[PDB]
């Protein structure tokens, strides 16, 4: 039913105005390159022919672009065309600049709710995905039932920070999780077994964590000579050891402050200040 | 059927006597704390009075020990008993001090099997179970059978390193991982959302990437804006620091237009 507006027609806007359309929802586009547009248009999407007439045409209005300057440099001069709308902001940044920027959409009359996208492109309209939402709750509400054809809508709460701060988390875990990878990789070619061989374990390896966590001793030096056996086995090998150098770093704070004989979770407590 | 000796009884230790036992294996033990042999002995293993006997008694030496200075700690007083014997070495420890323990044992007439196990010792004696195993292959084969009723054998390579490379590697992504689940919670903390709030979503959030399973220039971005949420935050940026120099390092050698995994050149 609600007609939408989005704004950015890489992957990921391309995605959402699909699933859009595929739901029956009347969706006005508008990008940088206007053959990005074409066969979405040829779907029975419209282009607006500028920005001012992409956000003239609906209230709500998506944004999905690589990040906040991104946004602003579309944004900035068409602010007399913001007043009335609702930006359903989709796009990576830092909760402080979600907070600075549902700010500045206030000063010019537009509401703003963050939104993080848990999943790649061709998740979106698939029933498993989900994003993280924050911002006014009577906003969220009254479109919420457009958001939804996108993915699950998660309401996280009022700070427009929010959703952002789920969404960097998830990063650090998957970049984080996908370099330790990368390491092994490394580490397996620098011992003669190669990335081909050593994949589908290193694929095994990365399901280890999610099922500790499903189900879970718990003595943070026993896992501290761990992960020395972990640093030298990388400094042996002669690959990087900027990555397991950081996490030994971590365990020996934790084994400094007198956490040696408590919980592994005592490390939330080594992390919380630089 | 085959009789086999165990050094070391902690709790891997325990869990694969007595595995052995309820399989129907004579099994001698030994430990250097000899009160912790007392409920295997009460179900039918031999305490060996001293480690020469517990050599003797066997072919087949397995060593459950924390890492190779304990295992130097009990075999080099008693070198002269290592003739003839495989040692099943499941102890953790580097590659290279595998490599130097093979070579060690055949200098006084032993082989060495490197052994890394996957899993707690619970699950010994399990199903799900599995062991990397590294060393010579005629050697392996001659002992597979009784090794795999401890867990599924795994059968790597020749070199000795092998099969501790591939257990470091797994604890190489266990413990990163961990660190970044924890890193989570504590900026979570710092936003005014509670450890408990969020368990269930940093939880979900490791799936991400087995699930997973582009351009680099991408990902260097997003990673920018978790070090700077990070850094925003007030807590500890050892690990996205350390994750984002990498990203930089692979901006710096050309690789922004390449896949993600032009990564792995950057960190060999
Ligand atoms: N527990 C687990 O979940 C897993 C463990 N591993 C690996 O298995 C091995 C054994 O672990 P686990 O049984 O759990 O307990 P530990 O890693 O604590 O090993 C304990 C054993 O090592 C002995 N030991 C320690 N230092 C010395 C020394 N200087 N001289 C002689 N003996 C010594 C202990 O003797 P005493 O009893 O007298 O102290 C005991 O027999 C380790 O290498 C570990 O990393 C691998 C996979 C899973």
């Amino acid at each position: 039913k609600q007609s939408v507006t989005v704004i950015g027609l890489g992957p990921m806007g391309q995605a959402m105005v699909n699933t859009f359309l595929d739901n029956g929802h009347e969706v006005t586009v508008w990008n940088r390159t206007a053959s990005k547009a074409e066969a979405l248009v040829a779907r029975g999407a419209v282009l607006a022919p500028t920005v001012e007439d992409a956000l003239s045409a609906n209230e709500l209005i998506v944004l999905s672009l690589t990040d906040y300057d991104a946004v602003y440099a579309i944004l900035e001069p068409v602010t007399g065309s913001l007043s009335g709308k609702v930006i359903a902001n989709l796009s990576s940044d830092t909760p402080d600049k979600a907070r600075e920027a549902a700010k500045w959409a206030a000063k010019h009359g537009a509401k703003h709710l963050t939104g993080g996208v848990q999943v790649p492109p061709p998740l979106i309209g698939k029933p498993e995905s989900s994003t993280y939402y924050s911002g006014p709750k009577d906003v969220f509400d009254a479109h919420e039932d457009t958001l939804k054809v996108l993915t699950n809508a998660d309401y996280r709460g009022e700070d427009a920070g929010l959703a952002a701060m789920y969404y960097q988390a998830q990063m650090t875990i998957f970049w984080t999780t996908m370099l330790s990878y990368y390491q092994t990789l490394a580490l397996g070619q620098a011992n003669g077994v190669s990335a081909k061989e050593l994949l589908p374990y290193a694929t095994m390896m990365t399901s280890m964590m999610p099922h500790f966590l499903e189900l879970y001793v718990d003595r943070l030096a026993m896992g501290a000579a761990s992960v020395d056996h972990v640093l030298h086995t990388h400094q042996d090998a002669g690959v990087s050891t900027v990555l397991p150098a950081a996490v030994a770093e971590i365990f020996k704070a934790g084994m400094e402050k007198g956490f040696a004989e408590n919980s592994f979770s005592s490390l939330i407590e080594v992390l919380k200040k630089p």
